[PDB]
């Protein structure tokens, strides 16, 4: 059926090589098929102008891609003397999905910043980010709890996300690749909690136009792959955080 | 119940001032509410690096919004040496959507550029240029016909978008305004075809998140509220396309 | 005579659409023939770095003209990584303009944002701005006293600004238009007080020169046109500032 | 009566170094008092977008001030992300003076670079640029005339500027200096040809405003400095041009 | 002596991953203590302006930090209009330093590109990247040999990079860290062939400065490391390359 | 031998005309054959974040090559909307540099600013503008003694730099033009202090490598070199420095 070899509702193979890189405290290496994004998660005591003294914590993102990273070598984000759209667009998604399971509150004052660097590409990089951002950021706050830094687990559920969409002649599919995500007539990015609860949905028809019934078929695949990946997400965590 | 003194889904008051600039082919001032966008639509036979003789046609949009467009005065775009994200996100938003309802090869190898620059912002700016901006495609399209520059009509449906939410204490809003959409926990913009179809689906949970009811509740009331605009889209296009 | 069937010395009819823009303190849409410029006029307690507790105030001026404002669709100035020329030599005219007429010690330590954003381009722009950008500034000021922000008007004067120039098979003409403009040898913009004096004035021939003879034809010219621009200004202002 | 111990209608030493900077085809370092610009013409067969094959040269020019130039240390105008208003305002009136005396197609579908480089200022340095910038493209059209690069000689007449201005208590002054010209009340630049005719006037009474008899004070005795100007033009440019 | 407990002439644990990233013809993550660059080689048959049908290929290295990937979030360089110093500075030092040891003529008329994006810094990643962007090159070309796409062996030598300085109380070290790079007196990077020759010194005392006496000292440290990780490149290189 | 004529370990004559600008307190124009470049030195009582009330001065420069300074004339570094690399280098180079011989503590918490703008350049402007930058800096601390801004002296030692090279059919070559260090397999810029110690060093073969052996050649002519350097240097100050 599909190029990869898999049935329309599998999702790739998905691979997390925890503590990549020694200086982040919190390091994931989220793997998906050929998707490999670098997930850090760094820790520092200090807030934007607007959480003065406010006793709550910030969550902010970095996106970025390797200029090689893709089949083509794309120009240096730095060369431009500008950030692009996608990587705008991308950044606060990220930041905005983690923000939406950690009690701001009970994390502190201070401040956790997430760096997500594509170091290869092969499509559905702005989900992979997220399920591996959380790894990262949870494993970070996991042992920020040990060394009694903070007294409760601020982490209020399990987050990921992947991508689905509609292919002219094969339909639904679950966790597009470049290919795929290149020739989709509808693309959809979806973004849920362990609690099978929404946080953000992001979907668009680019070629034709969906209807409610297409969507529900989406939305019902994904929270399918979805689950299947905060399993994943689970075990792997394991003790890291209580 | 809401501050216009208007009932959950019911739409702001919508004008089309048809023709506003003598210049552009298509021209159209949508005015909803206290949202004000210039909407216009430009031909022009050329296209860029990957159309050349490929008898498809293209259709690019730019959005801007005047520096006291806004309650409070926002830096003039130009000032800074870069394009804005939003600016960015919406841009792309316009053409695509666009895009979704016009037989490009139909409309041969021209390019139609669409101009949506907001004069005054209340709100739902991004979906009322959408509007708007078909409209003035639409007539800049159908006296493309008359002259005789094309033999069949390139568009293959109508298009509209309406934004809706969820506030804490009120629940499902339909066609928010810069209050409403500031303090809403769930903002979300729709795009539909007359034929009730999806385009695109925007929709994000800032505050808190959302379930598969809140989901079918809003768009349920977006649908609702989109046909009411392709009506009104209806009779003022009257003639200006067959 | 003129393709507008207008006399030589005859300026193109003159509206003023006060309070246009909600918004701002101070809106007006000056309407000159076919040329439509939006003049808005926003306060702001705060000075740029030199004005520091200087008890001065001041006045900058923005200027754009929408894409398709002009008979062929120009490049939006953002898309390109800067500003271009005109906008550029246009900006600093319309702000030392209006500075010449206004006390900025009376005014206070706040500064004055003058937004000419131009939605219909046929000619003199560049004025037209200056005339309605005046209005404008005005009601902001006018309003600011009601509200005892300042005890005294520093409006010292009323100000106005027309094109001129010179057709090789016609002679002077006052208030040219793109056509005009555009074959006209002597370009020329003049900008005076009510108290008939000049506060700048900018010739320049393209085409030929001109003489000593020309010169105090042009500026003849311009100077009854100006009158009988601050006489419209007069009445229209009426009560708005004292 | 001035501080120079000059009279009102005296202007500056001046002093033409000709083939200052060996690579240019013409190089000129003019030196009007204190000020000094180094002004250097280059050649380049080739043209920007619009001149494709038109048969049409061109003439732009640059202009900027070394750091200490000024009496106070200046910010580099690279270090910040943009050129300012006056360079802005300057390298256009360099470039659109000099086409005024040039016969664009005599000269071909090459371009001349003027580079106005200032390296000590004290005052009419947009002026003294202009002059010089003459001179040196006279010299490199000259030499174009030698090798039969091109069959006619396309400057069709000599080109010069000088500042004049008003002074509370001394009245006209002719060719002021950065303490007249910071003082004075009426500023004004005056640009024409050998043939007495004008190419630009820029006059801005900064402090009060101007009257017709003023302006023709101003006008009568710049035209009076210009025509010195030519004169120590014609000598020293000599036979490098027939 | 030292905070890693290693010798003043010993290098830091080196590690080459081979193949890192799937995609790059040639990839190679390079790990030297804590310092880990990501080095990926890619081909592609196509020159610069100046190398049309020459013959003659070329070799161009792009290098980037990812923000935290520094013990202080460093500011995104696309988020800056502008590429900094030292990205500009070190992507020369990595294109000259590897074109110095491959015959750009037996190469052919491709162009490989070189990009060294650093994951985790922690001092001599300039160094560190040529020393990676060599066994990526090698590999890129060592299987462009296979595929009989060239006939012939451009390598013409081993490359391989270290730094060395001098520590007021502690003299030379070879291989400093961030720390120690910190606090040097001396800074100095050396590049050196298989052959033991120089391709390129650069040595600067920032605090105080050095001798001849502390030249040679320097040089002789460096030479010795250089030799050292010349081996380790040769095993693992082994075959890739004949 | 050489085109100039002179022998292989002879510099270019070199003249320096003191006080060639007016404003700056200190101001050199250095010539060294046909590399001319202006050196401004200017003081500032101020200095960047990091240096508030710590008792410590600085010095930055900046360095620019006016656009027809070379036999091509380069595109204005401003009309591109980014600082070469080459520019940077420098510019980091030239303060590094002179710093190495300044007691920042005795200088006060002042500022030096050094603008290093080349107006011809025919080789070793880098090393060039540090000689002179020298001189400019020497003359403005001088006279900054004089009027009792500071009691004692900061200046350390004298400084210089020169440029070395290796000519494939010529061997060691002292004082690169641009002809020379256009074919010399391997450029090298020397910088050095009165008391023969090295301040920085900086040799990279393009073309080949240099061996230990080449390098005690370079290094031994430069400093022959920078002692004549000095010398002229010593004599020309003369008294400005105590």
């Amino acid at each position: 059926m599909r190029h990869d070899g898999r049935q329309h509702d599998e999702l790739r193979p998905i691979t997390f090589d925890l503590d990549f890189i020694s200086h982040p405290e919190g390091s994931v290496l989220i793997t998906a098929g050929n998707t490999k994004v670098i997930c850090n998660a760094s820790v520092e005591d200090r807030v934007p102008p607007f959480l003065r003294g406010g006793g709550k914590g910030w969550i902010t993102a970095e996106y970025s891609m390797l200029p090689r990273a893709t089949n083509q070598r794309t120009i240096r984000e730095s060369s431009k003397g500008k950030i692009s759209g996608r990587t705008m667009e991308i950044q606060r998604l990220i930041g905005r999905a983690l923000r939406a399971v950690v009690d701001l509150e009970k994390l502190g004052e201070r401040t956790i910043w997430i760096d997500c660097d594509v170091i290869q590409a092969d499509g559905g990089t702005r989900t992979a980010s997220i399920t591996g951002a959380f790894l990262a950021m949870a494993i970070a706050i996991g042992k920020l709890i040990k060394a009694g830094t903070i007294k409760t687990n601020p982490i209020t559920d399990f987050l990921a996300a992947i991508s689905v969409g509609i292919d002219k002649e094969q339909g639904i599919l679950l966790d597009l690749n470049y290919e795929e995500d290149s020739s989709a007539e509808v693309d959809m990015n979806v973004i849920m909690t362990g609690s099978g609860r929404f946080v953000e949905l992001q979907g668009t028809g680019e070629e034709a136009t969906f209807s409610r019934e297409d969507l529900n078929g989406l939305l019902g695949l994904a929270e399918k792959g979805i689950q299947e990946l905060i399993d994943k997400q689970k075990e792997v965590l394991g003790d890291s955080l209580p």
